């Protein structure tokens, strides 16, 4: 088997093979790239996302959210408190504030123990979920807005039609932004672009162990393990790269830098934060082998995680037994 010890791989294609997006993640995942949960992919030298970004400050950002965090500094949850619109001009000038700006630091390792020290005596404000693309119409190698869409994928699969559409969003983020530990909705793929600004670190555990991750979630955050079986689906658990050492949890880290692509793959749980001003680009994607990952994925139906218009259907033809009692907590 390729990459036993599930290492991060990291790609480097060529214009010819950045032609075709599908057969280029089929090839990464015959090197095994899927057993570490994230891969990186270089896009090759003569590829660009867009011209410039020099007229991006009209965003709207229309509820920027503020991450307010509880608990220790390795194990904590946060919540997101709303917060006036603003466009990203305004953000970018609120990240770059004293208040909010990335502090001094040597390297990529002690802004990383800065992060996880100080964290939760902070609560930065990040622009996500934003409907939209960064991407131009002509660029047509690997443009977020223009993949085959899951529900044609799930269509050529098996051969049932269903409502629904797929496209991308926007994620502005600041020094200390945060991502929760997750895996995507229905264990489906993510590709994320990072377009601009400062770096964004992840932390992965393979997939094959994500079980693992799951039990210590439930010995961490026990309230809220008993009010929902899924309660990673609400993306709100942190739990640093100490603890899950201390716990045995196999994880990976690896840094993603303005001008390269991320791709988290079935069932691989991750997490991580910003390190200053960016802009990342995201969706999700489907393969024929995430279909066997999306008929097992774990739902929550306590009504926290409350998911996009899209999903009903994957719930009803994959997990048709779990429909009911899932759209109970959507309703
Ligand atoms: O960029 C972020 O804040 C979060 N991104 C993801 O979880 C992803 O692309 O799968
Ligand atoms: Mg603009
Ligand atoms: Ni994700
Ligand atoms: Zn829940």
């Amino acid at each position: 088997a390729q990459n036993p010890n599930c290492n991060i791989m990291i790609f480097h294609p060529t214009k010819e093979e950045f032609n075709d997006f599908d057969k280029y993640i089929a090839y990464m995942e015959s090197q095994g790239a899927h057993r570490a949960g994230l891969a990186k992919i270089i896009p090759p030298k003569e590829w660009k996302a867009r011209e410039t970004y020099d007229n991006i400050s009209e965003i709207l950002i229309a509820t920027p959210l503020q991450q307010v965090a509880s608990g220790r500094a390795g194990v904590f949850t946060q919540y997101h408190k709303k917060k006036k619109a603003m466009t990203v001009g305004e953000y970018r000038h609120l990240a770059n504030s004293k208040k909010y700006q990335t502090p001094p630091h040597q390297n990529f390792e002690d802004l990383e123990r800065k992060y996880w020290k100080n964290r939760i005596y902070n609560s930065p404000i990040y622009g996500a979920d934003i409907s939209g693309s960064l991407f131009d119409e002509n660029t047509k190698q690997w443009n977020l807005g223009h993949l085959g869409t899951i529900q044609d994928l799930l269509e050529k699969e098996c051969g049932v039609v269903i409502e629904g559409v797929n496209t991308p969003y926007l994620y502005f983020g600041m020094w200390k932004t945060t991502f929760a530990w997750h895996t995507e909705d229905m264990d489906l793929y993510s590709i994320n672009y990072l377009h601009l600004g400062e770096p964004k670190t992840w932390y992965v555990v393979p997939p094959e162990h994500g079980q693992r991750l799951e039990r210590l979630a439930r010995e961490l955050f026990p309230g809220s393990s008993r009010g929902c079986g899924a309660f990673l689906r609400h993306k709100v658990a942190l739990i640093s790269p100490t603890v899950l050492k201390e716990n045995g949890i196999p994880f990976n880290r690896i840094t993603q830098e303005a001008g390269e692509f991320m791709v988290t793959f079935p069932y691989g749980y991750h997490a991580g934060f910003n390190h200053g001003f960016n802009c990342a680009e995201a969706i999700n994607f489907a393969t024929p082998r995430w279909i066997d990952y999306g008929k097992m994925a774990s739902q929550c139906s306590c009504g926290e995680a409350r998911v996009t218009f899209s999903m009903d259907a994957f719930v009803r033809i994959l997990q048709p037994e779990r429909y009911d009692l899932w759209k109970r907590g959507q309703d």
